[PDB]
């Protein structure tokens, strides 16, 4: 019932806007349940491969968005949605995120008190003791969905250790 998601994206048009080119989810163990290049609905004027880590070679056969829009959809569909952020996924996924229950590390005051500071690299460094995005190859969305996930469990265990109840 609980999924954790994030995305790469590139520049869209003449100005760069961000379009969608990779979504990964997994679940609450860390498990891979999608993993795709996608190749978003525009012009690719800057594919940000430093941080994307999306190339022209990944774009080429890629699922088209609407395709994989609905893909991504379908597996969110009445889920706990997890991630860092997610109102820029979702406006990536061009969906409305009205109807979706989620939980967000970005705005999780737990999270934000226990590191005595909202960035993903610095939550995930101060609580998770975890390095992220560092590769020279670009960010891994299945690495940054990992830590949203493993922020989730430790937000749900620092709850629970003081008496409150866990998030619904
Ligand atoms: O310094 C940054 C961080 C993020 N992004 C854009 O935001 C997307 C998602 O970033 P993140 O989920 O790895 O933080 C990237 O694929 C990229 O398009 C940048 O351009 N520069
Ligand atoms: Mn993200
Ligand atoms: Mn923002
Ligand atoms: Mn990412």
């Amino acid at each position: 019932e609980v999924v954790a998601m994030d995305c790469e994206m590139v520049g869209l048009g003449p100005h760069r806007e961000s379009g969608l080119a990779r979504c990964s989810l997994v679940n609450v163990h860390g498990a891979v349940l999608y993993d795709k290049f996608i190749r978003p609905e525009g012009e690719i004027t800057d594919y940000r491969t430093r941080v994307s880590g999306v190339t022209p070679q990944h774009m080429v056969g890629a699922t088209p968005f609407a395709v994989a829009r609905l893909e991504i959809l379908q597996l969110l569909k009445g889920k706990l949605v997890v991630g860092h952020d997610l109102k820029h996924d979702f406006q990536a996924l061009k969906e409305d995120m009205s109807g979706y229950t989620i939980y967000d590390t970005s705005t999780d005051r737990l999270l934000w008190r226990e590191a005595k500071l909202v960035s993903l690299r610095v939550l995930s460094e101060r609580l998770l003791h975890k390095s992220i995005q560092n590769s020279l190859l670009g960010h891994s969305s299945v690495e940054d969905a990992r830590a949203t996930m493993e922020l989730y469990q430790i937000s749900q265990r620092i709850r629970a250790r003081r008496g409150l109840p866990r998030l619904a």
